[PDB]
């Protein structure tokens, strides 16, 4: 019915054709450079917008991820330092991202380090495999989940982004 925006943006990130695991080296190195340009789209689509999302490397066999991704709101940046790896169930399966700045700021955590993904995420997930990459995870998965989990971080002013200058330039208050 709705959410239509969204999946005209999953759909400028076109489906890895490959998906294979850590096991198969070969297939994972295609996979590998098919998932890197799915991120390097996503991110140049991001900042021709002028929203620029967030930057994620991973070591030379891939098997481990990490980064950190900023969230643009109203008009402060709320950039977070995440990890994974990519266990053999990947990408069949989504694995835990680890999120440290969130956890312990919040009591709604699934376990210290995991995140909290919507139920619909699951079945969702199943039905479109295989066809996935990380690119895909993160923009089903970890954006709107910001937009559920990071309002009640700062709110309950855990997070240590009240303001980006305070007095100096000029409050987040566009009017």
């Amino acid at each position: 019915m709705a959410d239509e925006a969204t999946r005209r943006v999953v759909s400028e990130i076109p489906v890895l054709k490959t998906n294979a695991g850590p096991r198969d080296r070969e297939l994972w190195v295609q996979r590998l450079k098919e998932e890197y340009q799915s991120l390097i789209r996503y991110v140049e689509n991001n900042k021709n917008a002028d929203n620029d999302w967030f930057r994620l490397e991973s070591n030379k066999e891939g098997t481990r991820w990490f980064g950190k991704c900023w969230y643009i709101h109203d008009l402060l940046k709320y950039e977070f330092d995440i990890e994974f790896d990519i266990p053999i169930t990947y990408p069949t399966t989504a694995p835990e991202i680890a999120v440290p700045e969130l956890d312990g700021k919040t009591a709604k955590m699934y376990r210290g380090g995991k995140i909290c993904l919507t139920d619909h995420f699951k079945p969702l997930w199943a039905r479109n495999v295989p066809k996935f990459g990380l690119a895909h995870l993160m923009a089903l998965g970890l954006g709107p989940w910001l937009a559920v989990e990071i309002p009640d971080l700062i709110q309950k002013g855990v997070i240590q982004h009240k303001e980006k200058c305070n007095q100096l330039e000029h409050h987040h208050h566009h009017h």
